[PDB]
């Protein structure tokens, strides 16, 4: 059966499956899936462009630059301009959206550890190093 | 940087990216992409229940009974009743499907082939097997 081992549609089952496990945590804890990435993905980060934010939350730009209008107004996110191109705007994370969103990182943290500890330190490290080889092959 | 290697983030970034890439494909070839997922997973199956045909595609169970009437209209798919269930409806690609699929599922084959050629076949190979099973361990 071609989709029994079909790339693809392994990555999004399992992406699927884990995710959606997590999701239910974090709406325990207030927060929505797009607040809950796009907070993660600005913890201890730089000002990144909207348009990197968009790729590493696997949001469409559109529906990220409403989400971040909504994240300013509470004040859990800033939006800057670039340093020197007017196109590009940057996004970073405040102080109120970090303290905001650390325990549920640490739950985040933990929930992972209990998906990979089956697997093995040395499977577990081999999954993340080709995904991470294959997103860098593949970003545009 | 939390997000550089956290598993979900990996997951989904990767089969968001891979994905998008092979859609451009289907689309080219007259398919949306719930199109594509549904005839694809039933191809070279035994009729499936409408519950596990919304897991493998990761579409929501009401999207996909929408989507089979009119897949259904089209020819493309056939429900039937469950032989022991009533509470159960199972669905099944019919000729007329599979022989509208066909090529794209070898286009499908050869665009998974070079997605993993730069990983090698034990590499590419550890990457299925565990994905298939976090996929059978979080599946409910
Ligand atoms: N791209 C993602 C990022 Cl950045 C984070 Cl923190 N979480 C998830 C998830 O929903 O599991 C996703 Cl997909
Ligand atoms: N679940 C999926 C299945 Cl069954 C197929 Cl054939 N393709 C894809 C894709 O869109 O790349 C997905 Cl996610």
């Amino acid at each position: 059966r071609f989709v029994d081992d079909y790339l693809p549609a392994l990555l999004a089952q399992a992406s699927q499956l884990i995710s959606s496990e997590f999701h239910e945590v974090a709406r325990q804890h207030g927060f929505s899936v797009s607040e809950w990435r796009v907070m993660a993905s600005l913890a201890g980060s730089e000002p990144i462009s909207i348009g990197q934010l968009a790729q590493v939350t696997v949001t469409k730009q559109p529906t990220v630059t409403r989400l971040l209008d909504r994240m300013e107004a509470r004040g859990q996110v800033e939006r800057l301009p670039h340093e020197s191109d007017r196109r590009i705007t940057l996004v970073r994370i405040t102080r109120k959206g970090l303290k905001a969103v650390e325990h549920l990182m640490e739950l985040a943290r933990e929930h992972e550890r209990r998906v990979l500890e089956p697997f093995g330190l040395r499977r577990a490290e081999e999954l993340k190093q080709t995904l991470r080889q294959m997103i860098d092959l593949h970003v545009h």
